[PDB]
This record gives structure tokens, sequence and C-alpha cells, in this order.
């Protein structure tokens, strides 16, 4: 088949909110999304996984964790997760500082991706084109000391999470894996996958 542009794929296969947040992040770190395109696609993918990870998860009227897939349910429900990824540095740290002071949890040395109000911990999300165990160690070794939970996804369906604690139900994580599989397949049909995979 013909080789598509990764740019076209990103703009066609991710919603504009994701794409825009991704562009802003790259600009913020001095990289151009029209040159570092594999990174661009990687950043969109990871951002989307972060959103999908928190999607539908609330804390109920009685204070336990429930799943609602409509927009019509109860406004007394609190989102289970705080989303840190996707915010600019100032706002991300503002949110982290707020959480840390409120909940009394320890302040992380690097920006995490999520905060989980049920488990009372920050989460580092990872999405890798390599084997999950290797990438996990790379994360584990950057965060140094840990209260921060790590959860790694691959494009081939493997997961690895701290202490074999996977946080979410199988259905939630299946949605994420299916999306990753779909991204991989679509890249492959445009002959973007091999280049993307080898670039990590
Ligand atoms: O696990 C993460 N990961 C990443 C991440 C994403 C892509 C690459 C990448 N892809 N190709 N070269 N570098 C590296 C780290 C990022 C990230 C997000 C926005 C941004 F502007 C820069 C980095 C954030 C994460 O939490
Ligand atoms: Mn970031
Ligand atoms: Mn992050
Ligand atoms: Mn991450």
């Amino acid at each position: 088949g013909p080789l598509g542009s990764m740019e076209d794929f990103v703009r066609q296969c991710f919603n504009p909110m994701i794409v825009e947040l991704a562009e802003k992040a790259m600009k913020e770190y001095g990289e151009d999304p029209k040159i570092e395109t594999n990174k661009f696609a990687a950043i969109c993918t990871h951002l989307e996984v972060c959103f999908m990870y928190s999607d539908f998860h609330f804390i109920d009227e009685r204070g336990e964790s429930i799943i609602v897939e409509s927009g019509d349910p109860n406004a007394l429900l609190k989102h289970r997760f705080e989303i840190i990824e996707g915010r600019d540095r100032i706002m991300a740290w503002t949110v982290v500082n707020s959480i840390c002071n409120t909940t009394g949890v320890e302040k992380p040395k690097f920006l995490p991706d999520l905060y989980d109000y049920k488990e009372n911990r920050f989460i580092e999300i990872g999405v890798t084109r390599r084997e999950v165990h290797i990438y996990y160690l790379e994360k584990a070794n950057k965060i140094k000391s840990e209260k921060t939970h790590i959860h790694i996804f691959s494009f081939t369906g493997e997961e690895m999470a701290t202490k074999a604690d996977y946080t979410l139900d199988e259905e939630s994580r299946a949605r994420i894996k299916t999306r990753l599989f779909t991204i991989r397949q679509e890249m492959a049909s445009r002959s973007l996958w091999d280049s993307f995979r080898q670039s990590e």
C-alpha cells in the first residue's frame, strides 16, 4: 500500500481535543509536531489512554467506586480520577500541590498522569511499543522512591502494574487495549507502524 503521513493519521484518528493538547505540550517542550511526528502520535496515544483510564469512573453517593457510561447520571457523583497529564506545567503542578495538601499524600518528584481518589495514590501511565516489563523498570527507576502506582500498556495487549495491582476492572482495561490494537492496525494499513514502532 501507499505510505501515508503520520500527521494525517493523528488528525484523522484522534479527537481534536487530544490533538490540540498534544500540540501544546510539544510546543511547550520546544518540539514541532510536524517534524517529530512519531512522538506526536505517541503523545496523543498516551493522552487518550489517560482519558480512557479515567472514563466512566465515579465515586458514588455512599463513597464507593462505580461505573456509569451515560452523561445523564447523578451530579452528586465525584470523578474517581484527577487527570494531570494534558495540563501545562504550571497547572499540572498546581493540581498536584492541591491534591497533596488536601489528601495529605506525599509530593511526587516528577509529574504523574493521574490521581486515584479511591486508592489514594498517584498513577504513572505508560504506553510502550516494547515489552512491558522492560518499560516498567524504566518508569520504576525514574520515579525513584515510590508511592506512585505504575501501570504499563503495550500495543499487543500486555499489561504490567505495581505489585500486580491493576486498579481497574477487566472491561475498562479491555477498552484501552482494544483502542491500542485499533491504532496499531490503522497505522499498519497506512504503512506507518514499522517506522513508529522502531522509533521508541
Ligand atoms: O509516560 C509518559 N510518556 C510521555 C512520552 C511520549 C512520547 C515519547 C516519544 N515518542 N518518540 N520519541 N519520544 C516519549 C515520552 C509523556 C509526554 C507527554 C507530553 C509531551 F509533550 C512529552 C512527553 C508523558 C508521560 O506520562
Ligand atoms: Mn507530561
Ligand atoms: Mn505524564
Ligand atoms: Mn505516563
